[PDB]
């Protein structure tokens, strides 16, 4: 398809704020990596620093970190005051954006109207989420271990406290809405994980969008600003840092990797508008592709088959003949297993046209920046084709080869040489489970193609396979009888869903609970463990398998095939449980020593360890893995060998409908037979009702939808396979989805405006749909905007809500909607319409319209797992520990010093966050 032109970039990389400055750090050889310190951790690194093995502790400290970065927030469409309390995540992925815009040219241009963005992004724990989360379990062992020692024992706070924006929560997805609001876009957003891959796979998506239209300018990035110990942590547990302290990608003494944080924004436009609006062009995106490596090796090893797929896809994606590529930035990270991997693939592909390009690796200076790792690698890339210059890999001195030498340190510059027909590079990425990208660059120029091939035209895309688990309704069967008896799921909390939290009153009370609420929650699941090779690993992930497991087998999918796996999700907030229980090891040894308790080093341990084993389990291998959410769409590619993008997708409670966006897009620029649409959110976590509760207040009984004024407590996960109209057979169909369409903002106006757009998309009147889906969330400014738009759109129109069944599954939302709707069409026995209108904290407006088909669709080591876990305060006042008795003694008629720091409850008290509709903050 047609040359894409890169007309602006920006950068905020470890040692580095501006392209030039990086390329000069470049040119000389710059390391710019560090120690992390305090500012990075929240506490002094040595005391969580130890050897390789030892639980609770990280074994490295160095990386590549963003030092001494102050972020201006004037300037934007939001208030100065909101976007200075966010976290770096959010600053910093402002700040490339203002950047790269600037530097193109059109910051504050009526043409943003037509410009989306992508964000590359981690769904991990940040430094300002932890702070609204932590006072929930560190609570809770304060008050246990006021029981078992003394009751004037006091637990000090995490770490300083800081009051902090409840929008600080929203980590995957809301960072590309609060961009695409704070720059004034009026195109499509959304975040995507795909591990170390996604800075290529958001270029390569946005390409896409160019393609078929969809924007006329699009805005590409990454950022990765997750809490540094978090990140730490997990790869001490995949023993990821190199034992002989050597990062050296492509060296033969390199034993691992360190990582990075940072961000990266392009600016990308088609070349034929870039050349006619007079653009500086850095350099031309001539093709790309995406791949997963399917089945074959564990969700953290590289498969050179799926490598050297990506690889075939690309060159036949631009159109390139293999023999013309002069330089590769390549993945390597230093780790040996993946440096080899890499070469391997590189040596089977470019053997076969007899090529040996130019090879290097910018991880070297900066480590490896996780989810914005491709941004130095592209910019870097782009820039070496402008200038004819290739820059030094440093820490190179000796070189590994490839599995037969076809490889070798003649090709890998270890100083900055000339660049050795248009100047031609590839740039791969190479993520945790599976996923694969390679984008084929050109040097720039303002010559057009004569000829190049469109995108497909757009089709209803049919549902063909669905499953769902929402609540006690534990499959589509059991969801179908539930929505045609008009029943609900609504139960109270099951026992150890909050790990027992509910019961402490001033947990309770912060929270202005006098209950926890009865809702739509789910207590357990039975999965096989066989057919999922499932130490265990989360529930967000395993119920988002067995959904997506059940719809492929329902819509008659084929193992080894070319499909894509879309996960909708935000991050699993019971993941601040694992540093709220890590993060004990300074907060009791500050307690004892602040209260004067002077207990031996060996009683301090066993005093430690059990209050973090009421909090949390220690960190696992395959636990680990399943804390990173774009390896549960992985999970299903290697379990049915999918060579498609298998990736996760967040835009709030916009999450699934951006996923059937992005999979019509998919089906009109790329050859993927199928997509399967999953979703999981377990919103009925006391982290989300937390969150929540600073939004609008919950219905705590559990019990005109649009005139409700409370929001209602349900979780669970859901899935669907969607096909091109054209591709399917009669008997397969549940219903079609004619047309999504998308408006910015929330208010009535916004509705109106998206539902006009899918109205015409579907090619109906307004008067042509049977009833109306509607959000009904319970949020009132929400319920308000949709009680003026939809009856005004569609009066003669029954509206009615899912969430009256199964409660309010946010990042979920979406599916529960569609599947209700397309289970009522698949049923129709009267060409019948149905609208679906969807609102949420990305400040978008979607509306769908789905139809009814010919036919109904025709059908085609198992344990026990709950949800939440052990009972953190039983866990602590219920110990059996010997030596506790001793300890108790210790602190017997004993007067305490009151700590300097307790823990601080003031985060968890309900904000009061006003509605996107209010324009609070808008300038
Ligand atoms: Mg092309």
């Amino acid at each position: 398809m047609e040359n894409i032109a890169v007309v602006g970039i920006a950068n905020l990389f470890p040692g580095s704020q501006a392209p030039d400055q990086f390329w000069q750090q470049l040119l000389e050889q710059q390391d710019c990596r560090s120690k992390a310190t305090a500012v990075q951790m929240g506490v002094d690194p040595a005391k969580y620093t130890a050897n390789k093995g030892d639980t609770d502790k990280f074994y490295c400290v160095h990386g590549g970190y963003i030092s001494d970065f102050n972020f201006d927030a004037s300037g934007y469409q939001l208030d100065n005051d909101y976007l200075a309390g966010l976290d770096d995540l959010n600053q910093w992925g402002l700040y490339v954006t203002k950047q790269a815009l600037t530097d193109a040219g059109y910051w504050g241009s009526t043409a943003l109207e037509n410009c989306g963005v992508i964000l590359g992004n981690l769904s991990f724990p940040t430094k300002s989420s932890n702070q609204l989360f932590m006072p929930l379990y560190h609570q809770v062992v304060d008050n246990a271990l006021k029981a078992v020692l003394h009751p004037d024992f006091q637990l000090t706070h995490y770490t300083a406290p800081k009051k902090t924006h409840a929008d600080n929560a929203l980590v995957a997805g809301y960072p590309a809405a609060l961009i695409a609001q704070a720059a004034g876009l009026g195109g499509s957003h959304f975040a995507l994980d795909a591990a170390c891959a996604s800075s290529c796979y958001s270029v390569k998506l946005a390409c896409d969008y160019l393609h078929t239209g969809k924007a006329n300018m699009m805005l590409a990035g990454a950022v990765s600003a997750a809490d540094p110990m978090f990140v730490n942590m997990g790869f001490s547990i995949f023993q990821a840092y190199p034992a002989n302290n050597v990062h050296a990608p492509f060296d033969q003494n390199s034993q691992g990797l360190f990582a990075g944080e940072g961000a990266g924004m392009m600016v990308l436009k088609r070349q034929s508008d870039a050349v006619r609006d007079g653009d500086h062009i850095y350099a031309i995106i001539k093709g790309g592709a995406l791949s997963n490596d399917g089945k074959g090796e564990f969700v953290l090893s590289p498969n050179t088959k799926g490598q050297v797929l990506v690889y075939e896809r690309a060159y036949a994606d631009a159109d390139v003949d293999p023999s013309t590529v002069d330089y590769i930035e390549c993945h390597a990270t230093g780790t040996p297993k993946g440096d080899n991997v890499e070469l391997r693939s590189m040596e089977t592909f470019f053997s076969r046209v007899n090529n040996k390009p130019l090879l290097g690796s910018v991880k070297s200076n900066l480590g490896h920046l996780l989810t914005a790792a491709g941004m130095p690698g592209m910019t870097k890339a782009m820039l070496a084709l402008g200038k004819g210059l290739i820059p030094a890999t440093i820490n190179l001195k000796q070189p590994l080869q490839s599995k037969n030498g076809y490889f070798t340190g003649e090709q890998m510059p270890t100083t900055t040489v000339s660049w050795p027909k248009p100047r031609t590079a590839g740039v791969s990425v190479f993520g945790f489970g599976g996923s694969n990208a390679h984008l084929v660059l050109q040097q720039p120029t303002q010559t057009l193609e004569t000829n190049f091939s469109v995108a497909k035209p757009r089709e209803p895309l049919a549902i063909i396979g669905m499953d769902s688990h929402f609540g006690s309704a534990s499959n589509l069967a059991q969801f179908k009888t539930l929505l045609n008896n008009n029943q609900n799921t609504f139960r109270e909390l099951p026992e150890q869903r909050w790990k027992g939290m509910e019961s402490n009153a001033n947990v309770m009370q912060s929270l202005q609970l006098r209950k926890a609420p009865k809702g739509s929650y789910v207590e357990q699941l039975d999965i096989d463990f066989l057919r999922f090779k499932v130490d265990c690993l989360i529930p967000q992930q395993l119920m988002m398998m067995q959904v997506a497991d059940n719809a492929a087998k329902d819509g008659g999918l084929v193992e080894g095939r070319n499909v894509a796996v879309l996960v909708a999700m935000g991050m699993e907030l019971e993941l601040h449980q694992y540093r709220g229980r890590v993060n004990l090891t300074t907060q009791i040894e500050d307690s004892l020593l602040q209260q004067g308790i002077n207990l031996t080093v060996e009683q301090r341990e066993e005093l430690t360890n059990i209050a973090k084993d009421g909090v949390a389990s220690a960190a696992q291998l395959n636990q680990y893995t399943s804390f990173i959410g774009n390896i549960m769409a992985s999970r299903i590619s290697a379990l049915w060998d999918f060579s498609g993008p298998a990736i996760t997708v967040s835009a709030e409670e916009n999450s699934v409908y951006r996923c059937v966006e992005l999979a019509e897009n998919l089906f009109q620029t790329s050859d993927v037979e199928a997509v399967i649409i999953a979703a999981v959110d377990l919103s009925g976590s006391i982290e989300n009702i937390t969150l929540r509760q600073h939004y609008g207040p919950v219905n705590e009984k559990g019990s005109n939808i649009l005139d409700q004024q409370q929001w209602l407590v349900g979780e669970g996960a859901a899935a669907i396979v969607v096909k091109p109209s054209s591709q399917v057979t009669a008997e397969q169909v549940y219903a079609r989805i004619d047309a999504v369409s998308f408006a910015p903002g929330s208010n009535a106006k916004a509705i109106t405006i998206a539902a006009d757009k899918a109205l015409t998309l579907a090619g109906i009147s307004a008067a042509d749909v049977a009833s109306v889906e509607a959000h009904a969330s319970g949020f009132s400014a929400e319920n308000n905007a949709e009680k003026t738009a939809l009856p005004t759109l569609y009066p003669s129109a029954s509206i009615s809500s899912v969430k009256a069944n199964i409660g309010h599954t946010f990042n979920a939302s979406g599916m529960a909607s569609i599947i209700k709707t397309a289970l009522l069409l698949d049923q129709n026995t009267s060409s019948k319409h149905i609208a679906i209108n969807g609102l949420g904290r990305d400040n978008s407006c979607a509306h769908l319209i789905l139809s009814s088909s010919a036919q109904a669709h025709q059908v085609a080591l198992v344990k026990t797992i709950k949800l939440g876990g052990q009972l953190i305060s039983n866990a602590i006042v219920n110990s059996a520990s010997s030596s506790l008795h001793a300890i108790k003694a210790q602190f017997a008629g004993k007067h305490l010093n009151k700590v300097n720091q307790p823990v601080m409850m003031d985060n968890l008290k309900p904000q009061g966050i006003s509605a996107h509709a209010t324009n609070e903050y808008v300038v």
